[PDB]
DNA sequence: ATTTAGT
DNA sequence: TACTAAAT
DNA sequence: ATTTAGT
DNA sequence: TACTAAAT
């Protein structure tokens, strides 16, 4: 009955997240960078029709906003299965080349897992939903990620850009991991007996007994929801002794 | 007038050479070797007509003799310039693979030249003619190099083989260099004031004054001819201060 | 004629 | 993933 | 659509 | 010396 205990913490009930304690992110550019504006490649109606609903949802949620910017990168129509449905995938490579590099602080899954003590057998795995979108972008950095969006049927002006940390941006993973580490620091101090591994949006809480787990989990959920993040209730693996995290299978603490 | 002083030493006058002091060479095979007999590839009349005179000359000189052997390698028709004339080139690669390896004792031209003192400025360069053919092959090793030779116009039996060290045989260069070193040892002891470099068939005698050179050269020629070797009178560079040896140009002793 | 070693 | 080029 | 990294 | 295959 976890769903009914933490509506704010779940994506299926708390709505879109927004990390209220995190200041809007400023993205520093390299010393020699100037705006790059690559024109939108013509897109078929089929792809444009597939992509449309996603953009509208994003504008509605305010994750995307109209803007005029000297920066512009191409939106790409992508779909995984055969026919499948199209989804927007922005080509931010030229933006990435002009953005100052930051130290990669996210540890590889292998090393991250070696920090799990044999005693802690009870697990809980959460996957934050739309993690990056929870992080805001400073208005000064927003123009950087603009792209063209023309609707052949009464098309909104021309460009749109993100008000949240975007997908495709080389530093998003690291910036999200660090921001979340800042927000979960207090939680860590309040529960020294718990083991929490963070891999960007993939979380693993390891306790010692079904009790500490249910108590630590409720605390973690309550903390996450309170901060503005949202977990997938669907893929949630709560208080178990065998979970699937970062590809590995943690049974009796072996993998 | 060197020609008239040493008829025995020159190829253009002394006839074919034959190292009288060198015992017929025995060629040891590797421990697991058995005869290999590759059939002769059909040869065009044009090539066969070109090659014929050479084989006849060789049979006449006794350098080639009829034989029946479990060994056989293909004779190849080769010519350098455009139309050019064909000359026999035996493919002895399969024979080479079955012949025991010997230490490579011939020094590279670079190292060989570093053994020339700055004081010795007078040079004399000789190139032995048909050097390998001067070395005999023990009758027990002769069968090893057999090849097929059929004459569409009354063809001599079938196979022929060499009675001298052959071309194409991987160890010929080294075996010739060593054999010649054995024969020129005494000469070296009789002329300690002379510098003699040996690179298989390419010889360089370095003295100090036009006198020691003319005296050393006459001695060397007389010794070479006496032993059965023959030098090319045509390409001979006698008592000079600037000669062409092993590719380099030795002027004032620089290259 | 075949093999090797490179491009 | 092929056509040289050389060497016997 | 472009780029990269391999085969 | 080309056609994948992936990744944005
Ligand atoms: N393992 C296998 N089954 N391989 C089969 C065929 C390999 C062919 N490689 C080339 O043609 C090649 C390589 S470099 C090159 C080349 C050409 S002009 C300048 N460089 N051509
Ligand atoms: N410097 C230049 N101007 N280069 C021009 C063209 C190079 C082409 N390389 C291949 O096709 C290649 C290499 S490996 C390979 C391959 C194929 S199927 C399995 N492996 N194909």
């Amino acid at each position: 009955t976890w769903l009914s205990d933490f509506p704010q913490a779940w994506a299926e009930t708390g709505g879109m997240g927004l990390a209220v304690r995190q200041a809007p992110l400023i993205i520093p550019l390299k010393a020699t960078s100037t705006p790059v504006s690559i024109k939108q490649y013509p897109m078929s109606q089929e792809a444009r029709l597939g992509i449309k609903p996603h953009i509208q949802r994003l504008l509605d949620q305010g994750i995307l906003v109209p803007c005029q910017s000297p920066w512009n990168t191409p939106l790409l129509p992508v779909k995984k299965p055969g026919t499948n449905d199209y989804r927007p995938v922005q080509d931010l490579r030229e933006v990435n080349k002009r953005v100052e590099d930051i130290h990669p602080t996210v540890p590889n899954p292998y090393n991250l897992l070696s920090g799990l003590p044999p005693s802690h057998q009870w697990y809980t795995v959460l996957d934050l939903k739309d993690a990056f979108f929870c992080l805001r972008l400073h208005p000064t950095s927003q123009p950087l990620f603009a792209f063209e969006w023309r609707d052949p049927e009464m098309g909104i002006s021309g460009q749109l850009t993100w008000t949240r940390l975007p997908q495709g941006f080389k530093n998003s993973p690291t910036l999200f991991d660090e921001a979340l580490h800042r927000d979960l620091a207090d939680f860590r101090i309040q529960h020294p007996d718990l083991i929490l591994l963070q891999y960007v949006d993939d979380l693993l809480l390891a306790a010692t007994s079904e009790l500490d787990c249910q108590q630590g989990t409720r605390a973690l959920l309550q903390t996450l929801g309170n901060l503005g993040y949202r977990a997938s209730a669907k893929k949630a693996q709560i208080c178990q002794k065998q979970v699937k995290y970062l590809g590995y299978l943690l049974k009796e603490g072996q993998r």
